[PDB]
This record gives C-alpha cells, structure tokens and sequence, in this order.
C-alpha cells in the first residue's frame, strides 16, 4: 500500500485545516494548495490563540512556509 | 537487522506519545510514518508537558519530524 | 499548473502582509520575489503583531525568505 | 587506530545512559539502539529535572531524535 | 528583464542600510560588500534599539552572517 | 605549516577543555576524542554555571554533539 | 577580488569582537578562520552584551561559525 504522511496532506484539499507553527500560533483556513515542502496556501485564514477559539486576526489568503510548521490538523472541519 | 527508525514501525496502529521541541506532548494512535519521522496520528490530544492534563483536541494530525524530540513508541503499554 | 510558490507571483505589485519568525508583521507593496521567497517590498511599514498599530517605517526592504512565517498574498483587497 | 566519538556510543549499548536534550531536560534509561545520526532508542526511560534526581515523568521505550541531543553520558551506569 | 531580490542588494552598495537580525536588533552602516548568501560588510556600524534612534553600541567594520538577517532596508539613507 | 580551526582542536587532545553549549551551559573535562563535526568525548565532565566556577552536576564520560557547541576553550587547562 | 569572506581573512592577527546568536560578545585576537567562519581567538574575554563589563576569560577558543551573528573585524580601533 502506498500511503505516507505527505499524501495524507493531499486528501485535505479544499477542506478546513488547522496549522500550528513553531511559535505555537494556530491558523485555520481552507487548504487550497500544498507542495512537497508542506508549503501551504490557505483560504480565509484566521489566527487563533493557542489551544483556544479566540480569534486574533484575519489574514485572508496566506502562503505558509512548511519549514516552520509543527503540525497540520487535516480533518479539522469534522471536529470544529 | 535493527535500527531506531525500524522501531518506529513497530508502533504502527498503537498509541504513542510524541514530544515536540517546544516541550508540548501529543498522544494519539500512530497511523503513518516516514524516514524523516513525519507522522500521522489519529485522535490526537495535546497534554501539558509532564502531566495528564489535556489542553486541546486536534483530530487526525500530520506532525513534521524535524520538530520532534522523542516518540514514546510503547506508550500504550504504560498507561 | 498551480502550486504555493506560483501563488506568490500573483501578488506582484500588490500590497502584502509578511509575518516573520519573531511574530513581527510587515506591510508593503511586493516588487520582487524569487524561488527561495526572498522578497523586495516598497513603502514597508512594520506593525505590532495582530494589530494596525504602526511601529516603524523601513522604506524599500529586502526580506530573507528563510525567516518568513507566512505571506498574506491578498492583503490589499482586505486591509 | 580506529577510535572516534560515535564508536564510543557503541560501547554503551545495553548500559544505562543519561541523555540531555536541547531544552535541558535529562532522560535516563538503557540504551538499546543507536545509529550514525545519534538517533537513540532507550528502554525504561525516566525524565529527571535538569541537574537533579527528581523524576518528572515516565515514558517507557523512547525513540530520541539525534539532532536535539546535547550530550550522552555513556558511563552513567557506573556512577549513579 | 532580470529583476531579482538579491540583485537589488547590489544597488545599495556604498549606501547606508539598516539590517535587522533575527533577535530583533537593528544595525545601521554603509554597505561595502555583499555576496549571494547575503553575508554583508558594513562600515561604521552602530546598533540601535529596535524601532528607535537610541544608539546602543558601536561596532565599526562588521561582517554580518546572512542566515540571521531578517531584512535589509536597502534605501535607508534616503529616509534617514 | 598547515593551520586551520579544526586542526587546532586536535592540539587539545588529552587536555582539559571547556565546552560552552548553545543554551549557555559550560562543561569541563579532559578531551579524549573528537571528529570532523566537532563531536567530542570528554572524561570526568563537570557542568558549571555559565561564566562561574560553581559546579552544577557531574556526568562522567560524555559524548557531546558538535552541532550544539558554541565554542571550545582549547587551552583551558593552562588557565584554570 | 573583494568579498565578505575575504574580508574575514584580512582580520587575521587583529583584535575582533564576535557576537553570537544569544547576544554574548567575545573579544580576542583572531588567529585562524575558515570558509564556514569557524574562528580561533587568542586571549578571549566574554563581555556583557553592549557593555564593557567582562564576564569571564576563556583563553584560546575555537568558535563555531554557525552561531555567529557578526564579527567586528576592526574592533581594536573601537575599544
């Protein structure tokens, strides 16, 4: 079977995901694009304070660099 | 033949604890892993470091291996 | 053909917001970019993270891609 | 003749070691495997507060990533 | 037709620039040299407290390592 | 006639050295082995409070990962 | 031929100040350097950042180039 963590990211295409960065900040938006570096493009992205549902800021369509990602919640829509 | 990374495959479908560089602890069932130690965990709960106090639920998570400190590969068997 | 880096090219000559590793935010018109996400911004203002409180003005800046957290590539159409 | 730091890690196999990571936390356990990048597997691993013998948490069998290791006390067994 | 970020660093040669480093500190001086990795030589370099005009220390002629640079204000002279 | 920084590390073999790690802590011991990546083996390693002489912990024979070293005092024995 | 790394070579046998990523400053006579900016300083004294307060003496030190923020290659003219 060919399943590996990277292609699991492709299944999240056009779904709401949560991205947490190395500084602990959390960003929620719809995953529009991703590449093999885990560079992401998120649509209608809102930053939330860590571990909470408190919106901090809206940033629109964001390109997130993969090297500073801690993790991506790929099923986040089904859980919000 | 045995090496640290093959030990990671023995934890597939088992509950593991992953500690990241910032000290926070994530507990979940190991679904997938690769050679760089990127992981996919199912039903992932973040705990406050050193405790069993849950702080957040994140569902199915892709964790980047570069930020991992260690993985408790038999965590199921010690709780 | 769509991918993250090409989406950056769509923001050329538009105002973007760039957040760096230390959390600081910089807003200015994207004049140039390369494959490593080095950017040149014009009329760049730094803002306190998460606000519209101006902190400093830096003129035309060359931002090193390796220390960028993210780029809001549609910032002009929402600010 | 052939003596180098990474070979000295081979003589600690199945001995108790102390591993200190980049955030100053110390982990004690029996070294079961190591590779060339200093990835480690420890059995019966206990975290202790830095500089002390106050145990903080028990983690069982752990795979430690080499890149965040500060040092390994390779003769810890014979001293603690 | 050839416009790239690093080429614009070459336009600032012999001009006063502001370099902000990863720790937030700001260094002002005349750019004398740069290379492809963004290593720089500044002449008559003064550090300023971040976002102010309070000088904190003088360092003279400095070789700055590119990997810790956040940004360079390549036209800082025109705006003082 | 050939002199470079890594070769100067070999001159400290069998001498007491001080190693400062990137979290600021200092470790003093007799350098027994080293390699091209500045991985080190120290014998009789004592950690000291940064910048002081107050011992903090003993760790015996330690393998130090070169990538997390700030500097090595290669003549410390002659000035301690 | 002039470039930033060759400018380090000109500092040989000169007193330099080396600032590391954690902000600590180290002053000594530059004895050796290489292409990665690994340095050997003679008679090295560490100073509290931005001040003249000596904190510790370290003799002959080998500094790893990867943790260096900057090197004042002419520092005796500044002391």
């Amino acid at each position: 079977k060919i399943e590996n963590p990277l292609k699991s990211l492709k299944t999240a295409l056009n779904k709401i995901v949560l991205v947490k960065l190395k500084n602990g900040e959390e960003y929620v938006g719809r995953l529009e694009q991703s590449d093999g570096t885990m560079n992401l493009v998120l649509k209608d992205c809102t930053e939330y304070r860590e571990g909470t549902s408190d919106p901090v800021a809206k940033y629109g369509r964001v390109l997130i660099r993969g090297s500073n990602i801690l993790f991506i919640s790929i099923d986040y829509e089904s859980i919000m």
